[PDB]
């Protein structure tokens, strides 16, 4: 079953939906996520970050694109990608997205390289912009607008 | 010799001084830092971004803490230090600093891991508070106040 | 409407964009400015000449920042600011900059102390480097490297 | 008694000569000027700038014809002159210059409006063509390609 909950908040503090995950067959990891709020029909960059700390209202604060592997961003850089690095959220005329992505180089698993919900934990982060898919260290995503912790 | 200028700007995109470039003997490379209109007798982080990019008001545009070999924040960290973490700088009673810092970890020599004059550039950040040499992602330094891009 | 249109050079005569400038309510002149071939990234100074001329290739040539009420430099000195002093501008990593700055002290009345459109004009320039908004005669912005005349 | 000695260069930084100054009888400041390496035969300009600061090759940096009394160049304008507005050189075949010229609007008295050994200093100025004792800001007279600096 999905477990793991995470709530959603945007830089003002508002409560704007939440994630589960599912220790997904196979393999890797499903993600339900369902927020509201958004930029109504926008293409927006969406992923999984390295440490789970989400301080409003720039969410810098903590990381770092999730990258046991140590590569470059973006599904079409040679030089790719990080294993936090999702497809783009598209937004519809709500303002709402709901959908399940699959998240194929991460894991629930303690010791395993590719854990998520490691000492640190991670954040999972939607962009103001699109991600290009390209460009480091982020895809020219723009600033975090919405951030949940998963705690570690 | 000292090289490759970067001129200093604050939130404001007021200019606030320079930094200039040795290639280290040795090793690493030698930062000439030389800025004024800072907190008087303040310490302040002071580290190597990732990205030659720095836009107002708040330069998350762009990066990351320069880290080629996927480490975390801080020289009293066991699992640390970004290539790209220089020591705190001091301000006297005057707004200024005029120092230079070795930062061991770094090249201008094309291809090498260490280079920090990558297609991408680096950007030399002055932050608003001390970093204690551990915490991830910046060792809560706080906001960015001062960057300088290093381009190409 | 903003109207006055005035067509912007580099040190090459290669054309580089225009401005236009609107009588603000309230108050003083609002300056449309739109340009590109410029340092990616860059803070230019920018400033209003009191001369309206554009002689290549330095622009000295003509003169003189604005300065009808006789004062220094610097939107920082106690003993500023020349009328024709205007923030800086940021480039884009585009190398453009396309953005409205409102000039308080200007006007286009004829007889007007503040009069930009004056018997021999001003002229709109973009320096090499950042204004420090304090030293004389320009801030330490560098070389002028691109000039429009506005000829009234 | 003549004193207050300044070196003239030109804009490759050779020595070309000097000036010194004398608190006239009366009234303002005699200025023994004797300088070398110019254009033999030319009438040129040359005038007290406001700053006591010559960067070579082009010595706009910095200013200002000195003007404690905000009035218009020329002494054949009718909103005319600047306390630092000057008689042309008249360059012998030489290629030499060796005159005393009277500066009635100026003075070395520290508590004085028209001191010219102010904080800042003044600079004397040599033009590439003649002042045309009419024309804002300088003249007509182009390029400054001489200077000295007195210090404050
Ligand atoms: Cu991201
Ligand atoms: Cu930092
Ligand atoms: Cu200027
Ligand atoms: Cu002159
Ligand atoms: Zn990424
Ligand atoms: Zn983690
Ligand atoms: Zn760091
Ligand atoms: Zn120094
Ligand atoms: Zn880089
Ligand atoms: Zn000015
Ligand atoms: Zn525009
Ligand atoms: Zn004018
Ligand atoms: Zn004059
Ligand atoms: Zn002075």
């Amino acid at each position: 079953a999905f477990g793991h909950h995470v709530q959603l908040v945007n830089r003002e503090g508002k409560a704007v939906g939440f994630i589960e995950i599912k220790e997904s067959d196979d393999e890797g990891l499903d993600i339900h996520i369902s927020a509201n709020s958004l930029r109504p029909g926008a293409s927006l960059g969406f992923h999984i970050y390295e440490k789970g700390s989400c301080v409003r209202p720039d969410f810098e604060s903590a990381g770092g694109h999730f990258n046991p592997l140590n590569k470059e961003h973006g599904f079409n850089n040679p030089m790719g990608h990080h294993a936090g690095d999702l497809p783009n959220l598209e937004v519809g005329a709500d303002g709402k997205v709901d959908v399940i992505m699959n998240a194929p180089d991460t894991s629930l698993k303690k010791g395993s390289k590719l854990n998520i919900l490691d000492e640190d934990g991670s954040a999972f982060i939607i962009h103001e912009q699109a991600d290009d898919y390209l460009t480091n260290p982020s895809g020219n995503s723009g600033a975090r607008i919405v951030c949940g912790a998963l705690l570690g």
